RNA sequence: UGAUGGGGUUAGCGCAAGCGAAGCUCUUGAUCGAAGCCCCGGUAAACGGCGGCCGUAACUAUAACGGUCCUAAGGUAGCGA
């Protein structure tokens, strides 16, 4: 993790501090990436629909017995 | 090409003055007038040229997609330090 990079060659030094600066500092929002795409915000639309969708299939069972 | 009108000079009409035929001049030029030009299309193995801005997907990251502007058309196939 010693994460390297050569800023080369610039008519001002500092222009590759700014350069390799904002590259080092994005490269920590790049890797902030929390489980990348988990907050996770699982709504409960989905939850509703499935769950009836299980509703469906539970009173289809009265088959077959006696 | 040359219709006209306009200027100069001077029989005759007239004793100043003036007028002015006619001649000849100077000038104006109506009119005639083709191609080109304009309009019109076709033409890119003719010369050539072949975009912006901005938002958007289960926080993240990108944006298939969406909005709007602009252009004659908005770079496909393939390829790419």
């Amino acid at each position: 993790g010693v994460i390297v990079i050569k800023a080369q060659e610039y008519r001002s030094q500092e222009l590759n501090r700014e350069a390799a600066l904002a590259r080092l500092v994005a490269m920590i929002k790049e890797l902030t990436t929390e489980k990348k795409a988990r907050r996770p915000t699982r709504p409960t639309r989905a939850s509703k629909e499935r769950r009836l969708a299980s509703k469906a299939q539970k009173s289809s069972v009265k088959a077959m017995r006696g």
